[PDB]
Order: structure tokens, then C-alpha cells, then sequence
């Protein structure tokens, strides 16, 4: 039987809380990291927060006009727009505090934080991962992909290289402190784009990566977004995909036949 | 200008978890808007605050930080705050320690007792237009002592830099000395007037960081505040020692700085 672990694995974090269940196996609620809601830093970065540095807008209304200079791709609801580009996503910027805009701005929905809800559950084959608990429309911003910014050089010497987002070079480690996208598992067949995304800063070594829908999420169906090959490059030799999708392309079986495609 | 007129609906343009209008039945005078309204500090130069995640002191509380064993509350020398957020009566009023709040190092959840400066305005204040001070802040509501009112917000800078500024109206004093310049960024603290019978506190409060260089300032009522009564603090002696070009309009039987006051101690 299905159990409730944990009533809130971001421990009042975010907007909303995030349960973990289980009715896969005996493994207790994950408790090897740090929940954090931001990102943080473990070596000096010195991220530029010169509020003169920002890019701000003059809008007097709520940010929905051609005219604002943070084009803006959310909709009136706070949606990607249908012709975003899914495959190759151009920076967002949105508003800030040099902005002369209200904080409630159709142009805030990233730092706005978590409004779905969510749900860490044991799958079957992958461990831990992440499902809707609500249907979720195409371009919804879902999380953040946080945890500790760190040089690709020191990615290189990193025990775990399980938890790294790449930035452009810096990337984002959420092994040892993260938040609920560090359960967000690789899908052949992906319902989630992430997307660099600017607000407080403006600092361009380091976007914060944000997760939407590339289409409508069902209720109960698992999120997942595609890894890329530097991942599968590195991990392949370790263990396959058990995303277990009629178009998977890093199985076992997908590894053989290419293998063997060749000869 | 005899009608009294509500001349901004929020001056913080909703960053604050309330409103906070802007009236004037004084005189003419229309919503100032010469400085940018933030919600937390800015910064115009590099200030290399401290900022590394692993040189948090955070405590190990597994509960809401109400025991002894917070080592966040150690600190501080004890958790100066009470259930509901207010100071405790044996708070220090005249020489207040250090406050640490809770942390993203600590392992407590965001709703611990030790969180309240963090989690931002609750009081009712509004912006109006004084008699003799300008622009002035009053509670709208009745402020038990102890409560967290505001934090003095602005620009970080350094006290090399604070002595070049044209404007010394809006300095908060704080690597070295640092200051907190609300000129031309700030929040509603920046219209908090001086009152040499005060009733609220600058407090000293890590948060995020524990960069000894940067507290951030936090105002707590010093005694019960009425409806409609002034928020003011003692400025201190820097501030009147250079700008006593004018003196004290808090027009208080106790007043120090009043023209009266100073022509008496001189002669
Ligand atoms: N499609 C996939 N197939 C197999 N394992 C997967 C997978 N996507 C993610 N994983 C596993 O999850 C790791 C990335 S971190 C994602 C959360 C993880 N399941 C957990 O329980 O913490 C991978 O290195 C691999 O161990
Ligand atoms: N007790 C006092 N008497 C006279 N002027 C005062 C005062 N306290 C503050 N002020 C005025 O307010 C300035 C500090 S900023 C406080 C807000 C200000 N009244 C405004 O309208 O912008 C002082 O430099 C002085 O100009
Ligand atoms: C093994 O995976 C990676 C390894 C590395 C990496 C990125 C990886 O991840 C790709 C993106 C999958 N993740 C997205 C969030 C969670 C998984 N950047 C690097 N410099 C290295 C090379 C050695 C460190
Ligand atoms: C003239 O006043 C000050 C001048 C200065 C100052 C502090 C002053 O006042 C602080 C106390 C009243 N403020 C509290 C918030 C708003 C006003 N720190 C400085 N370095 C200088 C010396 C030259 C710049
Ligand atoms: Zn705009
Ligand atoms: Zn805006
Ligand atoms: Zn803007
Ligand atoms: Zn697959
Ligand atoms: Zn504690
Ligand atoms: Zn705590
Ligand atoms: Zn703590
Ligand atoms: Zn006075």
C-alpha cells in the first residue's frame, strides 16, 4: 500500500507544500541533502548585484505591452506563449527591482515561485521522482532547478555527478543542497523544458534555470525533461534508461543496436 | 490642501506584504518620487559580502527553535523573540545584542520562532505629510511593545563614500565602517522622523549572511504605539551635531535639539 512519508519534503519553503510518498519499496524519505528554496554558494563568486548593471523597464501598468524593455513570453496568465521556442529557448528577463513596475507584474512568474502541486514518489525502476497531482497546461512554469553554483572544474572533481545542471562555464550541483527538481528524472519522451531565466541580477554566468511544460501534463503523470549526452556519455557505462518509451534512446537495447547498427 | 487626500495608494508598489498609502491634508505637496522604492538592500559597487552557505553558524532544531539548545538563539545571547514575534520586556532597549535568525543552514522549517524581521511588515503604516517635518510615518493601528515595525532599507555603502555624498539626510551607520544610504534607494524607513522621546528601535539582525561587516536594521517598538501616533527614533549625535541648518521640530517636553534647546545649553 501507497504510504505518506513525509507531509512536506521543502519543510515550508515553498508556496505550496511537497509531500513524498511510497508504495513502491521499504526506502525512507530521502534525507542525504539540504532542501534549500534559492540558490547558494560554497566559494566566492561574486555574482554581479550592481542594481545600476539591470536592465529595467519604465512601465507604469502591470508589464503586458510591446513597449516593455524587459519579448516577453508569458501569457496573461503567467504561460509560455504557444510560439515560444521549445527547442532552442531565448534568455528570459524578467522584471526586477529597478523596475518601475508593481511587484504583481505579468512578467514576474519565475520569482514568483511554486504554484502546482507536486509530489516525490519511489517509481518502480528510476527511484525517486516527481508526478503532477493536478493537470498542468503547456507552458507552466513548474520549479527551479536549485542548489549550489560551482565551476565546471570543480564539477570535474565531484564525487557525485548526478545532480549537475550546466549552465552555458558554471553549473549547478544539487547533490548536496537542492530543491525539489533534484528528484526530476531523464524521459526519452520529456514533458518539461528548462529555461535560463534572469531576475534579481543580470549576471550572465549565471541564469537560473527554470522548468515549464512543453505540453499538458496529465494528473499523476511523472515530470521528467531530456538530460542531453553529456550525461549519457558519462553514465551509460554505469546503468541504462528505464524510461521505458517506445522511443527511448539510451535503454541497453538502444545502446546495442547502434552499437551493432555500425558493424 | 484643509481636505485631508489619499496621494498614492502603495508607495511600495506592492513589495511589501502590505499596503502602505500616502495621504496629505498639510499642504500641496504631491507623493514624492525622487528615489527608487526596495524592498531589501541594494548595493552600487562591489561590497563582497560574505555569502558562502558553509560559513553559516545554523542550528541542528528538529523542532520550531523554542529550547535553549538553538544554537542561532545562543548566539543572540538567548531567542529575544516571544510566541507571537514581539521582543521579550527584558530585551535590552538601550544596548540591544545582536540578533541571528534563523537560516537556510539550519535544518528548522521557515515557520520556527526565529524568523520574524525575515518574514516582513505586518503593521498598518501610512506615509503623511507632517506640520514642520515633511514627510512623516504613523501606525494606523494600535503597536504592542516589541513588534517588528520595519527595516531600515537602502543603498550598502562605505563610509568613505557616505562622506562624498551631496545628501547626508538618509544615512543609516553600520572590511571597516559601512553605511546604509536610503537617498535614492530605500523603503517606508527612509520617511521615519527623529523624536527625542522615542518610540522605536534600531536593531541589529542577521538573516541570510552573517557578514559581521552588513547587519541589517531592524526597527522594534520601544513601548505601546497608539493609532495614528508618529514612528520616530533617537537620529543620535552624529546627525545632530552636522545638521543643527535646522533644528527640532518634534515639538516633545523633553526635546534636545529644538532651537530652545540649544540656545539654553549654550547660554
Ligand atoms: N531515465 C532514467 N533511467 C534510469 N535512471 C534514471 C533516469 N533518470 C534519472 N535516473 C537516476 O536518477 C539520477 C539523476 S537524479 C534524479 C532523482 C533520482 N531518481 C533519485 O532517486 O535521487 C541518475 O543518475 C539515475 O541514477
Ligand atoms: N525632529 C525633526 N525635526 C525637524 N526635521 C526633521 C526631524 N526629523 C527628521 N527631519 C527632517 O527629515 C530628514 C530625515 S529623512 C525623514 C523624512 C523627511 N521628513 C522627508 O519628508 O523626506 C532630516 O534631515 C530633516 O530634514
Ligand atoms: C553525469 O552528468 C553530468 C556530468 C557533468 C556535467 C553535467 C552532467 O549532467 C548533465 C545534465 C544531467 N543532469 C540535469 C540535472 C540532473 C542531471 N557537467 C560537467 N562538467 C560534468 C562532467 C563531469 C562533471
Ligand atoms: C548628518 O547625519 C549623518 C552624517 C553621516 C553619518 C550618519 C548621519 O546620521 C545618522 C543618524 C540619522 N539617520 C538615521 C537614518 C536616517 C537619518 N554617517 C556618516 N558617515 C556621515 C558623516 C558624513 C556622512
Ligand atoms: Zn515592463
Ligand atoms: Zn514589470
Ligand atoms: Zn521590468
Ligand atoms: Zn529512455
Ligand atoms: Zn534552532
Ligand atoms: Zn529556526
Ligand atoms: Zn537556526
Ligand atoms: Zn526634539
Amino acid at each position: 500500500t501507497e504510504k505518506i512519508i513525509c507531509r512536506d519534503v521543502a519543510r515550508g519553503y515553498e508556496n505550496v507544500p511537497i509531500p513524498c510518498v511510497n508504495g513502491v519499496d521499504g526506502e525512507p524519505c530521502p534525507e542525504d541533502y539540504k532542501y534549500i528554496s534559492e540558490n547558494c554558494e560554497t566559494s566566492t563568486m561574486n555574482i554581479d548585484r550592481n542594481i545600476t548593471h539591470l536592465q529595467h523597464c519604465t512601465c507604469v501598468d502591470d508589464c503586458s505591452s510591446s513597449n516593455c524593455l524587459c519579448r516577453c513570453w508569458y501569457d496573461k496568465d503567467g504561460r509560455l506563449l504557444q510560439e515560444f521556442n521549445k527547442i532552442e529557448p531565448p534568455l528570459i528577463f524578467e522584471c526586477n527591482q529597478a523596475c518601475s513596475c508593481w511587484r504583481n507584474c505579468k512578467n514576474r512568474v519565475v520569482q514568483s515561485g511554486i504554484k502546482v502541486r507536486l509530489q516525490l514518489y519511489r517509481t518502480a525502476k528510476m527511484g525517486w521522482g516527481v508526478r503532477a497531482l493536478q493537470t498542468i497546461p503547456q507552458g507552466t512554469f513548474i520549479c527551479e532547478y536549485v542548489g549550489e553554483l560551482i565551476s565546471d572544474a570543480e564539477a570535474d572533481v565531484r564525487e557525485d555527478d548526478s545532480y549537475l545542471f550546466d549552465l552555458d562555464v558554471y553549473c549547478i550541483d544539487a547533490r548536496y543542497y537542492g530543491n525539489i527538481s533534484r528528484f526530476i528524472n531523464h524521459l526519452c519522451d520529456p514533458n518539461i523544458i528548462p529555461v535560463r531565466v534572469f531576475m534579481l541580477h543580470q549576471d550572465l554566468r549565471f541564469p537560473r534555470i527554470a522548468f515549464f511544460s512543453s505540453r499538458d501534463i496529465r494528473t499523476g503523470e511523472e515530470l521528467g525533461f531530456d538530460y542531453g549526452d553529456r550525461f549519457w556519455d558519462i553514465k551509460s557505462k554505469y546503468f541504462t534508461c528505464q524510461c521505458g518509451s517506445e522511443k527511448c534512446k539510451h535503454s541497453a537495447e538502444a545502446i546495442a543496436l547502434e552499437q551493432s547498427r555500425l558493424a
